[PDB]
């Protein structure tokens, strides 16, 4: 048993991480300047809450988690550093949660948010109530449960995030590879591409890499990936393909072709080929997980945008 | 359920990995040019064995493992590449085994082999029959069991190995950081040091980093490690220390000081302060794991060299 202490536990990105850790059985304490409904919920769920910051609040903690909104002058942080207690940024602890669950990491420069939401929507339609991470915020749509209760954790994997390479997913998507975040990698696109290869090799040999081969950079690195892979796209050589794209209103329809399955007609309330591709990525993951066609259809059409 | 196929399964570094995978419940097949006692043992334990190489041998495999002794012209490898089956080097699969066990990774430029052996010796004295990896070879001293049966996997972690950063240990030792393998890191020692920091951050936040602070480079990076750490050495500021070093024959005696424990007198059949330090590293790990003083004393004195 360990105690994790959160400095600023009421912050929007912190409260969700504390709740997941509570759900996993850890002792959780936290400090914040103001009591709120967020801190009362955490206390109801087993968190010890302190109001105001003082060195005593950090006593007994085996780890501190600190936001990007805390000075090092903060007495709790300073006490932990003096006693050699580890202090970890919010984002590393967030990435760490995937080690306890069946982690689905949605990587790619664009489309992570939509693809993660579609995945959550489909899993929920299949009765699975996943916890999912968008913009650093843990969520579980309509759940009557603590965050992290599901077996599944679906998270955006941002290549500009310092913890990108410490994610340990079971399944990983790569929607596309753009140059937006070259600065994270010394302004070198080739280094940025190599990071995506290393990220996919954090998968276990039984894992699954879900690769958009309509993106030329994803297609380029594909031969480098020594893990099971399923490819998707409109490309005629993709494993999972969309054909017969059409509109009926603000709703996009298309037919998805999958290995050893009959063609499946789906719709989504979102325009553009990039959202057809995001739907394909979702369909691959859901198919790999054994989710029925009926939940896939329901999950895709029910998502709004 | 997955099937792993080993090309050259009788090779010395391959047979042990196949046995561990069998113990974990996977289907395992393998090909080799010659039947031997190694391949008959694997067959007795559930492996399907083929003699000679041909593309048919790789059928149904979800992954191939290939030695560094196989041409790409090898028909089994070629068949797998055509069908998009993942082909992984022996060393990556070996590192992967740590994900299924309580992994203890013994890193550092020098002293990995001795320290790993001492750890195994002490754990065995405590009745724990660990599997351990030295020189790429899986071993379990005097075990009446399949490799990998123990909860514990103790392995050398070599910084020149391509899989160094894909190890997922629960505990990690760093004996020292030397410049021997700078070439692996573009001939830059500072890059080599940064890799050791990244390696220790593969630990979980509940993990343990065991750090020799007698090495100036290990002491330098220590403030960077945001994980629980225990330090050891002759330095007076080390958490776990050796004092009163003395000889009686070819046997080295010393007293180990540990936080909140009485001083403990130990001996080892090996000369030099580097083997006192390797013993300290062992004592820290064994103490953290709850192993008794009597097994620690027995494990250290029983090891020969
Ligand atoms: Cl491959
Ligand atoms: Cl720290």
């Amino acid at each position: 048993h360990r105690r994790i202490h959160f400095v600023g536990i009421g912050g929007a990105g912190m409260c969700g991480i504390a709740e997941v850790l509570l759900n996993l059985g850890y002792e959780v304490s936290g400090s914040d300047l103001k009591a709120s409904a967020v801190t009362e919920r955490l206390e109801k769920f087993g968190a010890q809450i302190f109001i105001g910051h003082q060195a005593e609040n950090a006593d007994g903690a085996d780890v501190l988690v600190v936001s990007s909104a805390i000075n090092r002058a903060n007495p709790e942080v300073a006490s932990a550093l003096e006693r050699r207690i580890p202090v970890v940024p919010r984002a590393e602890m967030l990435a760490e949660l995937m080690r306890y669950r069946h982690g689905i990491a949605v990587a790619g420069t664009h489309g992570k948010t939509t693809t993660t939401s579609l995945i959550a929507s489909v899993f929920a339609a299949g009765g699975l109530d996943p916890t999912f991470v968008i913009g650093g915020r843990l969520n579980a749509a309509g759940t009557n449960a603590q965050l992290g209760a599901s077996r599944y954790l679906v998270a955006e994997a941002d290549e500009s995030d310092a913890s990108f390479l410490h994610l340990q997913p079971m399944v990983a998507v790569v929607t596309n590879i753009d140059a937006d975040h070259m600065a994270t990698y010394g302004g070198d696109f080739n280094k940025l591409k190599k990071t995506f290869v290393e990220f996919l090799h954090n998968l276990p040999f039984y894992g699954l890499a879900v690769m958009c081969v309509d993106d030329p950079v994803v297609r380029e690195i594909l031969p480098q990936i020594a893990r099971p892979t399923v490819t998707y796209g409109l490309s005629e050589d993709a494993d999972v393909r969309a054909i017969n794209i059409r509109q009926e209103g603000m709703r996009t329809w298309f037919t998805v072709l999958r290995p050893e399955r009959e063609p499946l007609d789906v719709s989504v309330n979102m325009p553009g080929l990039h959202n057809v591709l995001n739907s394909l990525a979702t369909i691959v993951i859901a198919t790999d997980e054994g989710i029925s066609d009926e939940a896939i259809v329901q999950g895709l059409s029910g998502f709004q945008g």
